[PDB]
């Protein structure tokens, strides 16, 4: 009863329905691991077709704090309060939460996207305005037996809250350790751009930072490492010349429907930690994950498409964009991300997205950018 409880893309999110307050108010709200912040539209706005409504809920408590949350895309402002919060798609249960009641944003609701709040899934270290303000999923588990776990399949797709669903995945499930508990932070090892190294000390990958987001739409690269993909993008795909306004997701470039030429761009693997000694697994990402389609009428006779990888001065961030086509499991309990191949992969039939290994590194050096604890 949990599968097929999410809907949204990559470029607009996510989201799940959830209902907040007595007697229960249903909005949609986006699944975020990138952040930690559970808040939810609550004052018109134009972009929203509903918002929580504080005085129709016998059960909301005010907690008299205002709280600010800036995002890499948008920022709001709202009162901070706690009220019971249900998923009906989910676990059948019911928990009393802090919420946050957006009265005021920037740049943050998309119209369209059909949600009308955030659900923060990371850890309380990152919340706003400090990590005493218990997130989401931090109380389901204290007031619940729900199992200290979820999984994300992301394609429409599924959260599946305390559990893994055979049903979603096909293969491995394969784990790399939580780096710390901040955001679902995790270390790449080693970067191929069709099967070829890019050559860094492997601690570039992860300056300052490397997380898995399901609330940030591209790749995002540190920019030594995106200019270095980006080279070799181009080097792989050099039968045709893009504007450098595609390269930097400045434009679209389309082509007459249907005829979009798949086979001149390269596959990306991304080795992630594995959880022995200098060994990794690779994920493997194909051009119809980083190509991310734009759907508009205007262009329709043609497939466009936005470069969906960019540059990033705050570290790796592995979006939706990523996410698709695997199987994402948070297994907090354990402190670990699994990963394996989605139900919902797309892809052709020459190649396909894959979870692999075990690999072994011979070099010892710890690609984290920082000292572990400390
Ligand atoms: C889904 C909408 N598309 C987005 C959203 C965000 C973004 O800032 N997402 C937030 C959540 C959010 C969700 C919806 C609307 C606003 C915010 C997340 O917490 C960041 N997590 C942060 C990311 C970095 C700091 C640490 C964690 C960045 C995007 N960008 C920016 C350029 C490339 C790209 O894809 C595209």
């Amino acid at each position: 009863e949990m599968v097929d409880n999410l809907r949204g893309k990559s470029g607009q999110g996510y989201y799940v329905e959830m209902t907040v307050g007595s007697p229960p108010q249903t909005l949609n709200i986006l699944v975020d691991t990138g952040s930690s912040n559970f808040a939810v539209g609550a004052a018109p706005h134009p972009f929203l077709h509903r918002y929580y409504q504080r005085q129709l809920s016998s059960t909301y408590r005010d907690l008299r704090k205002g709280v600010y949350v800036p995002y890499t895309q948008g920022k709001w402002e709202g009162e901070l309060g706690t009220d019971l919060v249900s998923i009906p798609h989910g676990p059948q249960v019911t928990v009393r939460a802090n919420i946050a009641a957006i009265t005021e944003s920037d740049k943050f609701f998309i119209q369209g996207s059909n949600w009308e709040g955030i659900l923060g899934l990371a850890y309380a270290e990152i919340a706003r305005p400090d990590d005493s303000l218990e997130p989401f999923f931090d109380s389901l588990v204290k007031q619940t037996h729900v199992p200290n776990l979820f999984s994300l399949q992301l394609c429409g797709g599924s959260m599946i809250i305390g559990g893994i669903d055979h049903s979603l995945y096909t293969g491995s499930l394969w784990y790399t350790p939580i780096r710390r508990e901040w955001y679902y932070e995790v270390i790449i090892v080693r970067v191929e751009i069709n099967g070829q190294d890019l050559k860094m000390d492997c601690k570039e990958y992860n300056y300052d930072k490397s997380i898995v987001d399901s609330g940030t739409t591209n790749l995002r690269l540190p920019k030594k490492v995106f200019e270095a993909a980006v080279k070799s993008i181009k080097a792989a795909s050099s039968t045709e010349k893009f504007p450098d306004g595609f390269w930097l997701g400045e434009q679209l470039v389309c082509w007459q429907a249907g005829t979009t030429p798949w086979n001149i761009f390269p596959v990306i693997s991304l080795y992630l930690m594995g959880e022995v000694t200098q060994q990794s697994f690779r994920i493997t990402i194909l051009p119809q994950q980083y190509l991310r389609p734009v759907e508009d009428v205007a262009t329709s006779q043609d497939d466009c498409y936005k470069f969906a990888i960019s540059q990033s001065s705050t570290g790796t961030v592995m979006g939706a964009v990523i996410m698709e086509g695997f199987y994402v499991v948070f297994d907090r309990a354990r402190k670990r991300i699994g990963f394996a191949v989605s139900a919902c992969h797309v892809h052709d039939e020459f190649r396909t997205a894959a979870v692999e290994g075990p690999f072994v590194t011979l070099d010892m050096e710890d690609c984290g950018y920082n000292i572990p604890q400390t």
